């Protein structure tokens, strides 16, 4: 738990987000805190999130318990990697390849801890500069069992659909397999400078246009390789999908290439 008097915010705005700072031992570090049902899903976050430690993954100073409730974590500075893109279309295909593999790294990590994320979409990336990401936004995550390879879903909450794999839609099992597929969906949006997957199209039209083996366009600008990569981790059947080590390999291949 934090030290109230150790901890200082802004006014301005960023339930309510906030910058502030945190006295740690000497230097001060410039923090993102979310301020306070809503409450086991920030205990959630907060609770993955300290078992993990990843230069990819955005990390956690603690919980501060005050005149209100929050979770402060360090400060991606530039935000999320949608709205980056947005108002960045400059930003160059090289760039956004280097951000997507850090993503992987980020993951693959992830999969080797055996924790899926099962929110992750371009909202859910921050960036900290121009050419360093990091995963955020743990609420829907889940520490698997030593004993199985999935999640089983079961009481119905948030659903992005439009980055859920097959069998989450179908069987509500949710593995790092899954991440992977909502990894493809991520790119393709990264590619698109950060346009929503699927424009026009309500969850059930998304899973059935799936199930036929249809797949979103290439992006204006993309190259072919990112494309055949996307196409690969929307591979239907979860067993031949690949994992994040695959993943992320052929993203530094290609990247270093
Ligand atoms: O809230 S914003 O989307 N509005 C513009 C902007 C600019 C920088 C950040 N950077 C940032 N950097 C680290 C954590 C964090 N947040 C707020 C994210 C909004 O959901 C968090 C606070 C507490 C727990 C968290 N988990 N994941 C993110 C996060 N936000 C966030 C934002």
């Amino acid at each position: 738990y934090l030290d109230r008097k150790l901890l200082t915010l802004e006014d301005k705005e960023l339930g309510t987000v906030k910058k502030g700072y945190y006295q740690m031992k000497k230097v001060v570090k410039t923090v993102a805190v979310k301020i306070l049902a809503l409450k086991d899903e920030l205990l959630a976050e907060a609770n993955v999130m300290q078992q993990l430690d990843n230069p990819y993954i955005v990390r956690m100073i603690g919980i501060c318990e005050a005149e209100s409730w929050m979770l402060v974590m360090e400060m991606a500075e530039l935000g999320p990697l949608n709205k980056y893109l947005q108002q960045n279309r400059h930003v160059k295909d090289k760039n956004i390849i280097e951000l997507v593999h850090q993503v992987s790294m980020g993951m693959k990590y992830l999969e080797e801890s055996n924790f899926v994320h099962r929110d992750l979409a371009a909202r859910n990336v921050l960036l900290v500069t121009q050419h360093y990401a990091k995963i955020s936004d743990f609420g829907l995550s889940k520490a698997l069992r030593a004993d199985e390879n999935y999640y089983k879903a079961q009481t119905h909450g948030k659903w992005p659909v439009k980055w859920y794999a097959p069998e989450c839609i179908n069987y509500y099992k949710f593995s790092s397999k899954s991440d992977v597929w909502s990894f493809g969906v991520l790119m393709w949006e990264a590619f698109s400078y950060g346009q929503k997957p699927y424009r026009g199209m309500k969850g059930s039209e998304v899973t059935a246009m799936l199930e036929k083996g249809e797949r979103m366009g290439c992006p204006a600008g993309c190259p072919r390789e990112m494309y055949d990569l996307m196409n690969l981790c929307w591979t239907y059947d979860v067993e031949n999908r690949p994992g994040f080590a695959a993943v992320e390999l052929r993203l530094r291949n290609y990247y270093y290439d």
